[PDB]
């Protein structure tokens, strides 16, 4: 039907499912950095799009499902982004119960460490038997996972103890549950690989052997992946449609600052380490960001130290205190401290106020939350202290498009440098083929 | 036609300028590890390969080069490592010395920063000038390197002022000199590990900036144990791949029987980094059999206790007795004092002024041990064996389990070489057919 052939790549029910006409789908990016205009222009061109619902209101997700749903009028595809955190589980819920009330049907679910009340809610709503003895499923779901034992988990029905409970309390019917135990809990794995994939495919066969399910579970991969070799070499491992995040920061439609992305644009592939993330940073979680230029990897780096040895704020030497008031956040401990208590709830500050450890977390956590805002604003001259997630995927694709007209951000659009990776992709791959078998 | 499908993959210039049937090489192993046995058994079979120069003194080099030679008498190609360390410059120049007085006419150039006298004197001095205007090279070379700016050192040609006082030496003729500036420093990069894709773009810029007459390949090294890795590899533009950790685990691998006991049950996960023994106080770091082993950690403490103190005596007592008595089994006063036998004058001269550098270099005498400890097969602690290894072994066990290759002792280098590269063929032919169909 003239597809391309990029389009020939990746699983044919993956793109019948979502009705799209590329395996390839943008990673969500938290606080609206994947836009409601990048979700609508990946939706218009055939792919996958997930809007970045991370650390936004509730009304606020609300206010982009109805600007994309209208956008959208020839019953597109797109999904939302449902980011797990471990201290806010109501904030899913809520996001859940927003879902199902405005026609949400697919959602990125990622950062789960397993099952959640509010997932088995979202997976089993609205199903029901077809005559034909299938199962009809309205809300689907792509787990991103990195570990085996998370894919197995949305490889497995829901559990069966939610289930009963939600059903005690009249969440669910009685034949949602039954049909629940039928289908897994989520359609698709993006495994995220920022090797892994023979595994989690070897453990995809096993799971639908197991079960029996009417549908196979595809699996595909994310991470890295910024030019054609990459895509290839996924595809290559196994990958059955891929995801791509980094590169699509770098774009016209990102909801991000001009500033970042100027930044981005010069990115190479050595210009980005690891910092210790915000919304996990006592466990010492570590995430990807732009190095080359800025002082936040260090700066943030070393806030995680200073957490590491001292038990308290008092504890800091005067020297380095001085060094972090002046410098890092240009404001005092104490001034800090008073615009956390306007900001957080009450209980927060009470837990804070008896333990003089979490106080200090909490005052460090500030910085993230500032630099962050920091970026997302155009506005401060100082790009110095710009908190930017990013990997070598984006610096690999500025030197694969370097002297093109696609150099400058502002020629790049989500959808048509989707496009080109998966064109050039299905033809490097080709190429190949004719070599080796030549 | 009559080539196997694992004979086709890579580039065919790098198999025809080395008279090799493979786009394989098995890379260096020091002390030997890359044996001699190794080398013929690989030679024989038409794939490269490397001895392992490192830490050998220059007479057992010329040994090596004797047993090799007389073993390989259909003039198959072999190579021979050489290993930069800033502190022995010296060793180098014997060591090139060594193969231009002998027939040794292909290096493994690894560890290097940046190009040295003795590699241009190396490269230089066979040229000559071919009837068609071209130059004839005798001397080749196949840079290992991890960094850009190192390829790009080797993909241009002998620096000017280098082959200038070389030649005011009388070490070069002003011709060798002149035919020097026409050819890269090296005829390979083997790129050791998303870098693959970018180097074989800074590849062709260079080509296009000298017109070379014959093009440098590019290569891939590291993590390469199984046909899906060495598949990955080729489809990301390797001209050619190289494996090591997987080949220690050999019958041939000049290293003890226990050794390749602990080696055939490594897993994937079995491994981490230690700092190396000779690039110690740098800060380099290497990969190394974890499971079941004090060596990483130990290691990774003696580093911590450098990077921190600044003399010996200000180790407190209780660390200081953990060391002597369970690390070492031995004194520091002991091992300086043995330090002092092996060393030269020079070398504790500087640590009799340094208290900096003699604390180094007491450490360094663990990783020497450590070292001598796993060549060896003797010991029956095991615990300390210093066995460098990556993930690629893991995965080459987890492919062979439960076959004839499980055990190391059917293992052999050329074999698994083989095996890899026409299982690698067809790999790559079966899933592009698959996924572009
Ligand atoms: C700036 C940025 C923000 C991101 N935010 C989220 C997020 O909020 N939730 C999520 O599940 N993934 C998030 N991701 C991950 C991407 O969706 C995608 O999975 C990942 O970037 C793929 O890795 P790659 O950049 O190497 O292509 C983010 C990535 C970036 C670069
Ligand atoms: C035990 C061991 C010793 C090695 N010794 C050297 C050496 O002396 N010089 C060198 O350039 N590379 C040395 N290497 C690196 C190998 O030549 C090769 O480049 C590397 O192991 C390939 O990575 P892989 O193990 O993942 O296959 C050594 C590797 C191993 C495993």
């Amino acid at each position: 039907p003239q597809k391309t052939a990029g389009m020939r790549l990746g699983n044919e029910d993956f793109k019948k499912d979502y009705n799209i006409q590329y395996a390839y789908m943008t990673g969500s990016m938290y606080r609206g950095i994947a836009s409601e205009q990048m979700v609508i222009k990946a939706a218009k061109a055939g792919m996958l799009g997930f809007f970045g619902t991370g650390g936004l209101s509730i009304e606020r997700i609300g206010q982009a499902i109805g600007t994309i749903r209208s956008a959208l009028r020839q019953g597109e595809t797109f999904g939302m982004n449902l980011l797990h955190h471990m201290m806010s589980p109501d904030k899913e819920v809520r996001m859940i119960d927003l879902y199902l009330k405005n026609g949400i049907h697919l959602i990125e679910a990622s950062a789960f460490m397993g099952i959640t009340p509010a997932l088995v809610i979202y997976r089993a709503k609205g199903l029901s038997r077809n005559h034909d003895g299938s199962v009809s499923v309205q809300n689907k779901i792509i787990a991103k996972v990195s570990r085996p034992e998370v894919a197995e988990a949305f490889l497995n029905p829901a559990p069966a103890h939610v289930l009963e409970r939600l059903v005690s309390d009249n969440r669910l019917t009685a034949g949602e549950a039954a049909l629940a135990k039928e289908i897994p809990m989520a359609d698709d794995i993006c495994v995220e690989a920022d090797t892994l994939m023979p595994a989690m495919i070897r453990l995809r066969d096993r799971m639908m052997e197991k079960h029996g399910y009417a549908k196979k579970v595809r699996i595909g991969a994310a991470g890295g992946i910024g030019t054609p070799e990459a895509a290839a070499a996924a595809f290559l491992l196994g990958a059955e449609f891929i995801g791509t995040g980094s590169i699509n920061q770098c774009t016209v439609e990102a909801g991000t600052s001009d500033s970042v992305k100027d930044l981005l644009q010069e990115a190479n592939v050595q210009d980005t380490s690891y910092a210790p993330a915000g919304d996990m940073f006592e466990a010492g979680a570590r995430v990807q960001v732009l190095k080359k230029g800025l002082f936040f990897p260090a700066r943030a780096n070393k806030l995680f130290d200073l957490y590491r040895q001292y038990n308290s704020l008092d504890e800091i030497d005067e020297k380095t205190k001085t060094l972090i008031e002046e410098k890092y956040f240009q404001r005092s401990f104490e001034e800090v401290y008073e615009q956390l208590k306007r900001d957080k709830s009450p209980e927060q500050i009470a837990k804070a106020e008896q333990n003089p450890k979490h106080k200090m977390a909490m005052v460090f956590k500030w910085y993230f939350s500032h630099t962050t805002r920091l970026a997302l604003e155009g506005k401060s001259e100082s790009k110095i202290d710009y908190q930017i997630h990013c990997g070598p995927a984006l610096g690999a694709f500025n030197q694969w498009v370097k002297g093109t007209p696609l150099e400058n951000w502002r020629n790049r659009h989500v959808d048509l440098i989707g496009k080109q990776l998966m064109e050039e992709t299905a033809g490097l791959l080709a190429q190949r083929l004719v070599s080796i078998t030549g």
